[PDB]
């Protein structure tokens, strides 16, 4: 009612049960003014939107109708690693259920792919994705309660007759970047705002863009981060989300008006083509041009919510027990991608932790290209970046490196298993960047 905004549908817990039969298929449907055959989950692109309480038990039947195989990864879930398991592998025609329970003090937005090894990249480009989200009780105070909430699932495309067009050597280099800019699978769409305060959940579901989120105007106020809320409202000019990172945002509009949202110039470190430059950039892709993402109108005479004063206070962490050094490295144009100098072995484990037990995990970018690395099933606090504090504190499950820098994170192991860490730019980890984690 009122204005339609693209979002995907949303599919509730009901007395505290999520159970859902989720097909995995091609799917033609209607894309920014033509018609394209896609990789969906649901029958929609994005798939839909789970939403769940803490303690709530998911009960997700996966029915693979592609013609590979696939299986799911619960991106940001601290759950069991024989739930989400990162070696399953369902063949064409068959189903698994996924069941588990939701925890009891997470909060936040999370997502749901494909993550059958050596196959990531594809699939996730060809629309399999969609996003989770966790209800928390802070969602009950009037500062937030009363904020108009929308999910924004930000995910580029590039179709080539009619299907998702395929990675050239240079894609599975650089990762694939398209040419569409989606937001909720719609091409600059218009938010018509009906309340002055917004509360915005951000998906970067791309393959391998970054988007330096930017809106006219306003500063954003971050609330929450992957893995769930700040301690307390951070006033930001602008936000990098790096792929596979989440945000919350509170917009607080001030004046009337049509105000874009924004992504703007970012030199991410790709490489280009054919040596024989003249003096403007070279080889080096360079920055990004800016892309405008969506359109936000904002309500009559608005007048926005105060800020929450606080949100949620974060765990202090025990003193660590051991320190790990990961170093990731490049070949750039073999396209192979280390960490401590090797490929991904699915047969071979490469670090082992002990479950109850904090570890420091200094990881160095030793390329030239930024990569944003990924831990499953164990959340971490970013402690600092090149040496200097990080400016919020929260749970996170990505954290971008830029060339050179080491970021020191804190790890706290959780529950057994066998798991991975990766690059989320999909294309690096399909061609060496991850490696073997086991809990014990
Ligand atoms: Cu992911
Ligand atoms: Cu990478």
């Amino acid at each position: 009612q009122g204005p339609s905004f693209p979002e995907p549908k949303v599919v509730r817990s009901q007395g505290g049960l999520l159970s859902l039969k989720l097909s995995a298929t091609p799917t033609p449907l209607a894309i920014a003014g033509q018609r394209a055959t896609l990789l969906t989950y649901g029958g929609s692109f994005p798939g839909p939107t789970l939403r769940v309480r803490p303690r709530d038990t998911v009960r997700l039947t996966l029915e693979n109708r592609l013609p590979e195989p696939t299986n799911l990864h619960w991106h940001g879930l601290p759950i069991s690693p024989k739930v989400d398991d990162p070696f399953l592998e369902i063949p064409p025609g068959e189903s698994w259920t996924y069941e588990f329970t939701v925890p009891k003090e997470l909060a936040g937005t999370f997502w749901y792919h494909p993550h059958l090894h050596g196959r990531v990249a594809p699939q996730l480009f060809a629309g399999l994705l969609g996003a989770l989200v966790v209800e928390s009780s802070l969602d009950a105070i009037p500062e937030l309660r009363e904020a108009e909430e929308h999910l924004l699932v930000l995910k580029d495309l590039a179709l080539q007759g009619g299907r998702p067009a395929p990675h050239t050597p240079m894609d599975w280099m650089n990762g694939k970047e398209g040419d569409l800019v989606l937001v909720n699978g719609a091409l600059r769409p218009t938010l018509v705002a009906q309340k002055a305060t917004l509360r915005l959940r951000l998906l970067n579901a791309s393959n391998a863009r970054y988007y330096r989120l930017a809106l006219q105007d306003h500063p954003l106020y971050l609330i929450a981060a992957d893995g769930g809320f700040l301690e307390e409202p951070l006033e930001v000019s602008e936000l990098l989300l790096a792929p596979g990172e989440r945000a919350e945002v509170l917009v607080r509009l001030r004046k009337e008006g049509r105000f874009l949202l924004q992504a703007l110039p970012y030199d991410r470190g790709a490489m280009g083509m054919m040596d024989m430059g003249g003096m403007a950039h070279a080889m080096p892709q360079g920055p990004s041009r800016p892309e405008t993402l969506l359109y936000l109108i904002a309500p009559k005479n608005p007048k926005p919510l105060p800020l929450p004063k606080a949100l949620s206070p974060f765990p202090t962490l025990p003193a660590p027990v051991v320190t790990r050094r990961l170093v990731l490295t490049e070949d750039m144009m073999a396209a192979r991608f280390f960490i401590n100098g090797q490929v991904f072995d699915h047969r071979r484990v490469d670090l082992k932790g002990q479950a109850q037990t904090v570890e420091v995990w200094e990881v160095e970018n030793q390329g030239d290209m930024d990569h944003p690395f990924h831990l499953h099933v164990h959340p971490f606090q970013v402690l600092s970046v090149g040496g200097r504090p990080f400016p919020y504190r929260a749970w996170k499950d990505v954290v971008n490196l830029k060339a050179g820098e080491v970021a020191r994170l804190l790890v706290p192991l959780r529950e057994k298993g066998r798991t991975v860490f990766h690059c989320h730019i999909v294309e690096h980890e399909d061609r060496g960047m991850m490696g073997v984690l086991e809990v014990g």
